[PDB]
């Protein structure tokens, strides 16, 4: 029995196998400024109320503040969803990215998280089963708190070795390379090993987030002490709640689980990994892409927008200034990350370096305004998507790398390690 | 002899008066990301060189970060202009508003300041003749360093009395009524009196900024010791350099200057001012619009985006949170202003209250794709424009007020004063 089978079995109250179709109760339902309207429209035709407003989260992160009339009409319509259904857990523009809000305030281990977003798989780092759903599907979830899901197969990814010169994004890019953009199709990506157990919670959320970029239905990491300490830090979880959570802790024994595929990654010495346009799996080491001049550098997104991502980037921008031909865009993942990075003096480092700061949202990682590339512009982003013409013009280029590389490259003006 | 007549005469070398068409050598030329590519493309048809790169200033502020592909293409074209002609006085995105930057490190008294912006008249607070030109005229000036204008008539505006509950925005809004939105066309505005004399440069910048809103060709304020003190705090200093500017100081004597018309504004027992849709020449006192539901509040344009404006707004926003049904947007006018407000903890108060901090520029303005309004949505702004469908939908509404009132109304969710 794999981890996803373990979680789902405890969820329904009986042993379940991969391939089965079971009814699962939803512990956490969420839509954002882009997926709320359609979900709301469908909900009007179906129900006059929701099943539990305390388990429903709504956040504005895609178009904040409204950059178009249409986006303004979207949030306007989403505002009525909060009103007409009495949604207490509503996060306005500036609160931050939806998944970051869910992580630092809501998601508990062994939960079944249902989200109106493709990258809902991010919250599998808590030891929960989190997948994305369509707007019509989320409507029924809002009205009943239930949904049907097929227990997916599991790809075991063992990350062993030790390398302090690389970050979690460098590792997850390495995993994307060996597996591919279609390698984990219809399958949950169960991370584990020496590195994963010693990896911080900010890093675990990075690995589970890019699960969709490998075709993965979701990503999941076993609940740990780091998971519990994170729950102690970001939220006021009492010791009675940690202990209550530890008795329900789910672990996986040896050979008690049969995986579809079991890949293993040695992290040493593996220099910093960089994804090459126009696909997330096109990952090359730093030496193979050295000297590549860039026009724009973005540091934010759900993948690397947390406090630790800004802190690392701030220590390389602490001395110098952003290159003349390079524009730096910094966007904290949430309102909490923004505040904490203010008092820490992290923001001061950025602004002095000439970095452009935007309100906590999904930045220009999508469509999206707030940082559009022109024809020919190269952007070294820290997000999780390299699709051709995603950050603007169809003939623009996007590179993916850690906040460390992004910070250093912004100074030098070219992709570098020194 | 009016102030404008004295400024233009010294600049040209001989005595001129209103009605005379003269050729003036330009001391300072500036275009932003929205007008630089327009002026460059126009320059590529007639000339093949700029007259003086040192006298040319380029600053990105309107669309920072790039909101559309066309906007990104424009900024790329503007980079060509700077790279080609070696414009050392170039400011990237995040540096701040074009007029604010120009006031922080360029505009000297007695100058002739030409700008590719309808609010270049702001720099008349330094005692310099400053007007706005189109893309065509900006190319002409870029090539020859000279332009052809007609010496305007002067509507003298004496502001006397005392009031410590209103602001410079409240004052300049009072001026726009007695005069009108078209009661100063083809004419220059000359502010004087005990109030203007006691104003800091933050107040004088506001008065000269709203000159075009009255149809005025420009708004100019006589330079004094307060003007020189600002040039010490900002662009470095020297008591010998200030003395070198006082030797060229231009003063105006009463009755020795014949104006087209003279107006005097009472301020002692005046209420605070809020302009109603859809024109800047429509303010009823705060008691006449108190209770008006607002859906969005913007604080921080060229009119009211400086340090004093932020600290005043943070004062009423201190400890409180922004009302639920209204989204607050705060944008510092400059990079320098941003930094000194960060070290003062002013930004923290904004973020704690739930404001949406954006890159130091001007948005939403003319639909700059920043904080776009939807249909039936009302915004209270500290900007200078009030026209129908300015911030988005044609059926949207805009109200103009001071940062003080803007902050308070953001707290209570409606236009108020308490």
């Amino acid at each position: 029995m794999t981890l996803v089978e373990k979680i789902l079995s405890k969820k329904v109250g009986y042993e379940v196998c991969a391939g089965d179709s079971i009814e699962v109760e939803v512990d956490l339902a969420m839509t954002h400024d882009g997926t709320t309207p359609l979900a709301y429209k469908a909900l009007k035709e179906m129900s006059d109320s929701v099943w539990n407003p305390d388990k429903i989260v709504v956040a504005f992160d895609h178009n904040v503040p409204p950059n178009t009339v249409k986006a303004a009409e979207m949030q306007k319509l989403a505002l009525e969803f909060v009103k007409r259904f009495g949604i207490k857990n509503f996060h306005k523009g500036g609160e931050g990215i939806c998944h970051q809000i869910l992580a630092e305030n809501y998601v508990l281990p062994n939960m079944f998280v249902a989200g109106g977003d493709s990258h809902t798989c991010t919250h599998g780092a808590f030891g929960a089963f989190a997948t994305g759903f369509g707007a019509t599907d989320m409507a029924y979830i809002y009205a009943t708190g239930e949904t049907w899901i097929k227990v997916p197969k599991t790809i075991r990814v063992d990350i062993v070795g030790k390398n302090e010169n690389v970050s979690a994004k460098d590792i997850v890019l390495r995993v994307c390379k060996e597996i591919g953009r279609r390698g984990a199709t219809y399958m949950a990506i169960e991370y584990g090993g020496e590195v994963v157990k010693n990896m911080d919670m900010d890093g675990r959320l990075t690995l589970c987030n890019m699960a969709i970029e490998m075709g993965g239905k979701t990503g999941v990491i076993e609940a740990d002490e780091i998971t519990y300490d994170y729950l102690k830090k970001e939220r006021g979880l009492s010791d009675e709640d940690i202990a209550k959570l530890k008795k329900e802790r789910i672990t996986v024994n040896r050979d008690e689980a049969n995986y579809y595929k079991e890949i293993e990654i040695d992290i040493t010495d593996m220099e910093e990994q960089v994804a090459v346009p126009h696909h997330p799996d096109n990952v090359k080491p730093i030496s193979d892409v050295e000297g590549t001049e860039i026009n724009q550098v973005f540091i934010g997104s759900c993948t690397n927008g947390r406090l630790s991502d800004l802190r690392e980037a701030a220590k390389y921008l602490k001395g110098r200034e952003v290159h003349k031909d390079v524009k730096l865009i910094v966007i904290p993942a949430s309102k909490k990350v923004f505040l904490q990075a203010l008092k820490e003096g992290i923001i001061d480092i950025f602004v002095k370096a000439g970095a452009m700061i935007c309100t906590p949202g999904c930045g220009p990682c999508l469509g999206a305004h707030q940082g559009v590339l022109a024809e020919g512009e190269i952007c070294l982003s820290t997000t999780n998507r390299n699709f051709k013409g995603r950050m603007g013009h169809i003939n623009s280029y996007i590179y993916l790398a850690s906040p460390k590389i992004a910070a250093i490259s912004a100074v030098k003006g070219y992709i570098t390690n020194k």
